[PDB]
């Protein structure tokens, strides 16, 4: 119905706009475009599902996430290849791992603030009646 489809347009304004937040601060500029493969060029060998703030952004425009749960599930992968790919004790992959952690920290503490769990409901009964 029009009145699911306006439903789902609500998500991708949400959406838009918490993954604009985390794109904005400083911290997380490492998240926000994919790895240059020349720059680094054993990622896409060991990291299977790239994910950044972007691919995000492209994600929410192609209609791909019907529910915050989705979208969350990309949000973690964004900290999980970055928990894999730098797990040494060496500063620089400290300093990565915690941004990493404080990517996810920070959009979950947005959709615990602004998120009504009776839209994501909503929307969770839709995705699942198709
Ligand atoms: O080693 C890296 C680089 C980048 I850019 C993102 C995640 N891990
Ligand atoms: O880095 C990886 C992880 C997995 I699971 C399969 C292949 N490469
Ligand atoms: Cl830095």
């Amino acid at each position: 119905s029009m009145q699911e489809e306006d439903t789902f347009r609500e998500l991708r304004i949400f959406l838009r706009n918490v993954t604009h937040r985390l794109a904005i601060d400083k911290r997380f500029r490492v998240f926000t475009k994919p790895v240059d493969p020349d720059e680094v060029p054993d990622y896409v060998t060991v990291i299977k599902q790239p994910m950044d703030l972007s691919s995000v952004i492209s994600k929410i425009d192609l209609h791909k996430y019907l529910t915050v749960k989705d979208y969350l599930r990309d949000i973690d992968l964004i900290c999980s290849n970055a928990l894999e790919y730098n797990p040494d004790r060496d500063p620089g992959d400290r300093l990565i791992r915690h941004r990493a952690c404080a990517l996810r920290d920070t959009a979950y503490a947005i959709i615990k603030e602004e998120l009504d769990e009776d839209f994501e409901q909503l929307c969770e009964e839709i995705q699942e009646s198709r």
